[PDB]
């Protein structure tokens, strides 16, 4: 029958998918990923659906891709879903239309988030349900982790039924991932309630030979309108059934819900309509208020679509006087938002009382929607009755927002426990946290619910935990705003965030730190904390989490110490059984390896709780001394917009504050200055040998490399130690390698590849380097940088350039940064980046760190990322734009030559237009230029000074991963390839689709371990190089930085300066690969990749072939033997070893044979005497011809879609046979 | 000056298009494809724009990647048009999004086709245009091949004005195949009623490596929200503007 | 054996009167005759290459082997089961029901960098 | 919606308008629903609306 | 086998026996095609024609390449070759055809080929 389950929105509904499910056509998109995973492995777990079968599992190219799949699934009679949301929703509209056209019983499953306009956001709103209003689907809204399982319930079976396509939905992450203790329905029950008539006239339907129809014709104006209202019987019975369904269900759950429910004062006069998580929330601010004497009430809308106005008016109270919807999204320039239009829409259409309508907007992007927001809505309704207003920001330009009062009294039920957790990444807290709302929910009646919020940075992250446990259902879909009890695991955000906001007078605050003693702790702890700790009474302990740990032998992990800190003084269980159910937990998890490690745990929650005492303060705290501000000099920007965001108040900031197309400025991750590094590299100058490797592999430009002369060093701090730059032409200068210890990340890569057998890099404490390198790196950040001593693009040289992408939020180690960081080092001050979605487009732009930057001309790359799908095309538009733009100055030079401008202006602009597409010439003679025409205002002369930001020659790079390239943008990848332009492709290529969670690509290698492909991928590595390479006019180049910086950099010159489209694939290590020691090893891992010939390096230049030789080139050697060890010190190839050894060992032999081959071939390639070494180009000339002219038979057909402003002459159209058939036949019958 | 001419509405549109336009990136889908290809043929015979200069005009793989295409031009300062329609549109709505939350003065031109649902048709009806009204785009009507032709230049010189992208449509067929007897603007007029300075400030705010910023991040719960009202300024002078520019 | 097979011959050299034979080539020579010259010269050139390639690919012994499908085996696991190392970022898009637990995170260097400041501090 | 309303004549007793689609399920289409706000959000005079649908694929409208 | 279990359990509606019944449009093995023209499958499809054609599953697609978008006007395709002449190609195409048929054999485990009936029917 039944059974209780603590899990996600997510999870609950992808527990119905899979029963009422026989194929899944899927695509990964963030917050729905999980959906689809959790299918994938219970099909490989042997899970069955309802008909006892494993679920038919897909991925696709991108979710347009996936909602053809789904579409022919479905004709050809297989009952077919499918999990999306946002950017992935509006990829299926297309199918939809064609989907419910066809009145097939699909079901999506969607994780409402919002649209990427001005910024993208991976939060929820529901931007993208409304955008497929008009599809024709049936659309059915969730509230709740509760409801979603009922609701996708319903929505399978009313699908079945009806005919008629369903999309269910609900809140991204609000309910997608909040983690509840719910009730979940046998599959056996589910089946017992599908209309089996319904079913096998499904089948019967269906696409087959044996029974064949026509389906997806064309249609003229005589009968499309009556083919289109044809299916009008079925959407008026879809209500209906889905009304019938939602009975049965409750039959069978005791759950009941109708297509509008209302809940409420009967008698209210203000009421809200809703839809989605904020019904949780308002429902509980009713009870509360209500329950004080307010006439105010809700109505929930569970059917959008269709929209029944009778069940709608079955819930509306007939006195209610004012009614406010709310609408979470944002249509601009529409006179009302969608649900608030349908309700309008029901009161004009019953035509008698006219009760005042109000819309009102929130939510947008996960914004919160708490009881105090609710109380605005409520009060507005009683007092200003504004209109079109929003709730939950400060909209200072326009005034539509609703002032809130924070002061609104705590609305959840009595008995309640709510709790917040401050965490650092990879500590354990999110997981602790988990398994104590599974150990809670299992052993107690207590309701129990978890939501995480987590930091834009990869490392180092903070995350902050809300949980709450009541006797009574939880229906708080809000963040924890005062909580009984608070624990901060990292003492380093005592003195950064404000970390005890709200918490209740008398609560309890645990905290992680070394501050034992009364003094350490009055001297570290800020008076602040120390007041308000004082001032509410509040039960503080510390407790040093790390010794316990380290004395244990749990080698210092603290998780197990602060999970009994939370067990023990939470306050949700009583003590006895609470250390009782943690310790039988501790046995039920671990145990795995000896007693040993559940002994350490053992004695870690014993230790924990003899600790866990109250740390007993003076009453002096009441007022302790505030301290001053020793904030360092900053940006404007950074302190009124960046630190207040990265402070966690962004909240707090109007929208006057940002600029209206949301475009930020470059830079801002230079006062960032994070130090979460645990050991940074320290300098040993007496083994150094100066070459400048260091500086060049660093994934976040940790490490600046000095170049200055004497005079420059003479204010230099007494330990800027410095050596006789050696070089013949650095005679004279001093030499000084710089560490960053605040930006470095700790990977250890510098250190590692550190020439010198005696390391001139050895990593140690943060602690112990960062007193003595802070001052020495700003002192060191105002030495000018050398960038004219050596060539830009050598070795060396290249790190005495400024490097224009710095300190990113990318992974400790990462192997995409440090190629980006060095391309900016020789492009940097004129490229446009076209970036696709994906980490380079995370790490690269996440609000509000900007670590691309100008150099000190104020020069940097013009960055922008479009969709993840669309970075080819949207690089070749701006590549198009200066096309356009430069030849329009190209054509006023000219202009300007044959008018009376100065001798010097002329002979500029004649330089200028034959060094146009040349960067050195282009820009020698701009320059000229911009100092000959300054001040020129009139004319000719006045045009093309405006035009100076056009003169030197740009460069066009599109940034994108494997994902991007050899998949969802794969299509317009090749065509801009094709096209023959002057743009640059850099791929990033980690074999994986790594910011979504590690899903399988066409770029995964065979027997690699990834999502969905759990048994180690069954199909080589797609050969988008050799593929390219077809067209002969690409220049397409591979490179790993591990293996040759040389030839790394010979490669970024070489396609830069190809004029013609270049692609350039570069292998990046990445966390989701598992390098067993550690990401510090990615340097060597990239050596090892070319030496065991898995990615053997090349080039294909096209003008070589030009000039009669071989376009391609082998770079690399081959295979060395060395692939077995490479393979095996990657955790994605060696889990599979130890899971399925008999198939790894295989997979990993058909690896070793593919790349044999694959070399084989590639050495062929470079000794052939064959290729196309013809014209370069020339010609186009003015004119063209249209292709049937002068034709001598008809060109084009009798069909609408060739006709033509100039078609319809008369013409042969080949009915009368061919021109020697008909001679003959005039020949015949002469007559 | 005016003058008198015998066009169907895909012609009249790609008239103006044509001369207010310096890119245009384009796919080819019935009825709209008239447009682009009348567009190609005078970009041969080296008509010029208004700008004095024959028009830069590339085809892509899909409506999507035109409208790709159309975003990075915008993005990169060049004044940019498409035409399309139907199925097609649906394509370029995820750019939409982007373009008008970018603010960028895009033009649109669209011949009103069904959509493909229990079958394809490629008639006239607002099925493709209503499909779009989330997207951000203002978007004006014209009903006539003479106003096609006028509707079609209101539309280019708001939206340059505005920073909101327009999408200017007419019936596919009933309107963008019908033949007029009907008077259409001499380029040099058109150019007169371009706001200058506007066009000046679209081109200093665009994308460059001279004077870089940051386009499309990625926004949390914190800011997100202010950020997409941030814009309301922009729509509330898009009516004014409309208006004036028909006057 | 070599899965490339040629099924017809290296041009004829008819390929001129082939495009001028047909309007969407011819239409080119009547208008714009100097480059409609270099385009069909150039069409040649293809094609002469591309058989060339063609002959190749059909005389190469160089080729993998090939398998329809096969194996599977009931069963899955997650690419960081075991993983020395975190292969999950601390991102709310990398964020499933069972992550969140402890794991060295790369901010303290690699294996043996750790392993040595161990001995070299000890104490 | 004050645009909309200059162009309607106060003794209008009767509105149809007409949208050129068709959104299944939908309680109207576009225009109509566009009309219907600008009519509850004047919160005077109310006219019978009423919503009609035609044209779909070049469907003669005569 | 198929026939013969239609007419061994032709009437049989309960039980295993009635499903195996009723599923009698599954007995014979059927083929599935995908029909397209150039303009799909080297430009707006490609992306999924490539997509599906690496996945190694049983599906058929055939492509009659008339070397532009022949429906709707005559407009060019990646297909279109070197000086043909047609819509954005009016004054001949200046980049070559795409070779769809050599970037999709370099999978290896793809069966890829080319006709021309005119040349050989038997082929
Ligand atoms: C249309 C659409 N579908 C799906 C997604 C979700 N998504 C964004 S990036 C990404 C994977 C990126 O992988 P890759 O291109 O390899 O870059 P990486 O993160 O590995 O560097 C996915 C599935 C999206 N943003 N838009
Ligand atoms: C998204 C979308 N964009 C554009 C069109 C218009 N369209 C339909 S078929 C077609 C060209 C067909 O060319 P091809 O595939 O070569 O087949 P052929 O007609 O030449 O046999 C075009 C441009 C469409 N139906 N859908
Ligand atoms: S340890 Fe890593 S982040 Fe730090 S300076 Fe070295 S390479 Fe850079
Ligand atoms: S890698 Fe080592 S030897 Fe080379 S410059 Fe850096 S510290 Fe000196
Ligand atoms: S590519 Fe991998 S290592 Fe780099 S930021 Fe992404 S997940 Fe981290
Ligand atoms: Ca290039
Ligand atoms: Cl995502
Ligand atoms: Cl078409
Ligand atoms: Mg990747
Ligand atoms: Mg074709």
């Amino acid at each position: 029958g039944k059974k209780m389950m603590t899990t996600d929105g997510n999870t609950a509904t992808a527990h119905v998918a899979y029963a009422m499910s026989e194929v899944a056509a899927i695509y990964p998109i963030t917050p729905s990923s999980t959906m689809g995973e959790e299918a994938d492995d219970w099909a490989a777990q042997g899970r069955k659906n309802i008909f006892g079968q494993t679920l038919t599992i897909r991925e696709m190219q991108s979710e347009a891709g996936a909602a053809g799949a789904v579409h022919g699934a479905l004709a050809a009679g297989a009952l077919t879903t499918t999990f999306t949301a946002s950017q992935g929703l509006l990829l299926m509209i297309p199918n939809m239309y064609k989907i419910s056209g066809e009145l097939l019983p699909g079901v999506f499953h969607v994780t409402a988030r919002a649209i990427a306009a001005h910024a993208l956001s991976i939060f929820g709103d529901h931007q993208d349900i409304y955008a497929a209003r008009q599809t024709g689907f049936a659309m059915l809204a969730s509230s709740s982790v509760q409801e979603a399982h009922d609701m996708a319930l319903v929505a399978h079976l009313a699908a079945i039924e009806s005919n008629v396509p369903f999309m269910h939905f609900f809140d991204g992450f609000r309910t997608s991932h909040e983690i509840q203790k719910i009730e979940v329905l046998d599959y056996a029950d589910m089946a017992s309630l599908v209309n089996q008539k319904a079913l096998a006239e499904f089948r019967a339907k269906s696409m087959n030979p044996e029974h064949p129809h026509v389906r997806g014709t064309a249609q003229n104006p005589d009968i499309y309108f009556q083919g289109r209202e044809a299916a009008n019987p079925y959407y008026l019975k879809v209500p209906g059934i889905v009304a019938e369904y939602m009975q049965k269900v409750a039959s069978l759950t005791g759950r009941s819900y109708k297509l509008f429910d209302y809940v409420g004062a009967p008698d209210a006069e203000r009421v809200i309509v809703s839809m989605g998580s904020s019904c949780e929330t308002i429902e509980e601010v009713i009870n509360h208020l209500a329950a004080k004497g307010e006439k105010i009430g809700l109505i929930k809308v569970r059917l959008y679509r269709p929209f029944v106005s009778e069940a709608f008016f079955a819930a509306l109270p007939a006195s209610a006087k004012v009614i406010t919807v709310l609408d979470r999204t944002k249509e601009p320039g529409a006179p009302g938002d969608p649900l608030y239009l349908d309700v309008c829409s029901a009161f004009v259409e019953r035509g008698e009382a006219m009760p005042k309508i109000l819309a009102g907007r929130y939510g947008l992007g996960s914004k919160e929607f708490s009881p105090a927001m609710v109380k605005s809505v409520y009060d507005n309704m009683s007092g200003a009755k504004k209109n079109h207003f929003t709730v939950g920001i400060e909209d200072d330009v326009t005034g539509t927002s609703l002032p809130v009062d924070n002061a609104f009294a705590d609305t959840t039920p009595k008995g309640t426990i709510q709790c917040q957790f401050w965490g650092l990444g990879a500590d354990g807290t999110v997981g602790a946290n988990k398994q104590a709302i599974k150990i809670i929910g299992d052993n107690t009646d207590l309701f129990a619910q978890g939501y995480f919020s987590y930091d834009s940075k990869k490392s180092g992250g903070i995350t902050i935990s809300h949980l709450r446990f009541g006797e009574k259902p939880i229906q708080s879909t809000y963040l924890v705003n005062r909580a009984d009890y608070v624990a901060c695991h990292n003492p380093a955000y005592v003195g950064i965030y404000d970390i005890l906001e709200g918490i209740k007078d008398g609560g309890t605050f645990v905290l992680n730190s070394p501050w034992s003693s009364l003094e350490d702790m009055d001297k570290h702890l800020p008076s602040g904390i120390k007041r308000t700790i004082a001032n509410k009474k509040l039960k503080f302990y510390n407790i040093d989490a790390v010794k316990i740990a380290t004395d244990v032998g749990l080698g210092g992990r603290i998780n197990m110490i602060m999970q009994t800190a939370f067990f023990k003084l939470a306050g949700v269980l009583p003590f006895e059984k609470a250390v009782d159910l943690l310790k039988k937990s501790i046995h039920k998890a671990y145990g795995k390896k000896g007693e040993k490690i559940v002994k350490m745990n053992t004695d870690a929650v014993d230790q924990a709780v003899t600790s866990l005492q109250e740390f007993k303060y003076p009453d002096s705290w009441k007022d302790a001394p505030a301290e001053t501000k020793a904030e360092p000099m900053t940006n404007e920007f950074f302190k009124n917009v960046v630190k207040p965001i990265l402070t966690q108040q962004g909240d707090k900031l109007p929208v006057s504050a940002f600029e209206a197309d949301g475009r930020f400025p470059l830079g801002t991750s230079q006062f960032e200055k994070r130090g979460v590094a645990i050991n940074v590299p320290q300098w040993v100058p007496e083994n150094c040998i100066q070459c400048n490797q260091c500086a060049f592999v660093c994934p976040h430009s940790a490490i600046l490399p000095v170049l200055a002369k004497e005079e420059e060093l003479v204010g230099a701090p007494a330990n800027f130690t410095a050596l006789e730059a050696k070089g013949k032409e650095l005679k004279g200068y001093k030499f000084r390698i710089q560490i960053n210890t605040l930006d470095c990340m700790g990977c250890g890569n510098c250190a590692d590849i550190c020439p010198p057998k005696e390391k001139a890099l050895v990593m140690q404490p943060l602690d112990t380097q960062r007193d003595a390198q802070v001052p020495n790196l700003e002192y060191a950040a105002r030495i000018p940088v050398k960038s004219e001593v050596l060539p830009r693009d050598s070795l060396k040289g290249s790190q005495f350039q400024e490097p224009l992408m710095e300190f990113s939020g990318a992974c400790s180690g990462c192997g995409e940064t440090p190629y980006v960081r060095v391309i900016t080092q020789l492009f940097g001050e004129r490229m446009f980046i076209a970036n696709a979605t994906g980490c380079s487009s995370i790490w690269g732009a996440s609000a509000p760190s900007m670590p691309y930057k100008t150099n000190r001309l104020g020069q940097g790359p013009a960055w922008g990322n479009s969709l993840f799908e669309d970075a080819a095309e949207y690089g070749f538009g701006m590549n198009m734009s200066m096309f356009a733009r430069r030849t329009h100055l190209a054509d006023l030079a000219a202009k300007a030559l044959e008018s009376d401008a100065s001798g010097d202006v002329k002979e500029a602009l004649q330089g200028w237009l034959a060094g146009k597409n040349d960067p050195i010439k282009s820009k020698e003679y701009g320059d000229k230029l911009k100092k000959l025409l300054a001040g020129q205002k009139d004319g000719l002369l006045g045009q093309i000074a405006a035009m100076s930001d056009l003169y030197t020659k740009k460069s066009v790079w599109i940034f994108g991963g494997d994902g991007w390239a050899y998949d969802i943008g794969y299509g317009g990848l090749d065509h801009v390839l094709a096209s023959g332009e002057d743009v640059n492709v850099f791929v990033m290529d980690t074999e994986v689709y790594s910011n979504t969670g590690g899903q399988s690509s066409k770029a995964t290698p065979t027997g690699a371990v990834a999502k969905f492909a759990a048994a180690g991928k069954r199909t080589g590595k797609k050969d988008l190089a050799r593929m390219v390479m077809t067209y002969g006019y690409v220049y397409v180049a591979t490179v790993s930085m591990g293996y040759s910086k040389q030839q790394f950099l010979k490669v970024l010159k070489e396609a830069e300066s190809f004029p013609g489209p270049s692609l350039v694939i570069a292998y990046a290590t990445c966390i989701n690969q598992g390098l067993r020691k550690g990401m510090g090893k990615s340097q060597d891992v990239m050596n090892t990749a070319v030496k065991s010939g898995y990615w053997p390096l090349f080039r294909y230049d096209p003008r070589l072939a030009a000039q009669g030789k071989n376009p391609f080139q082998l770079d690399s050697k081959a295979p060395d033997g060395s692939v077995e060890e490479f393979l095996m010190a990657q955790n994605r190839f060696a889990v599979l070893d130890r899971s399925f050894p008999e198939d790894a060992k295989r997979l990993r032999a058909q690896v070793a044979h593919e790349l044999d081959v694959r070399f084989k071939e590639l050495e062929h390639m470079a000794a052939t005497n064959i290729f196309e070494s013809f014209a370069p180009a020339g010609g186009k000339a003015d004119g063209s011809v249209d292709f049937g002219e002068g034709a001598e038979f008809c060109t084009r057909d009798d069909t609408p879609m060739m006709a033509r402003p100039d078609s319809g002459e008369a013409c042969d159209q080949n009915r009368a046979g061919t021109s020697e058939q008909q001679g003959d036949l005039s020949k015949r019958t002469k007559k």
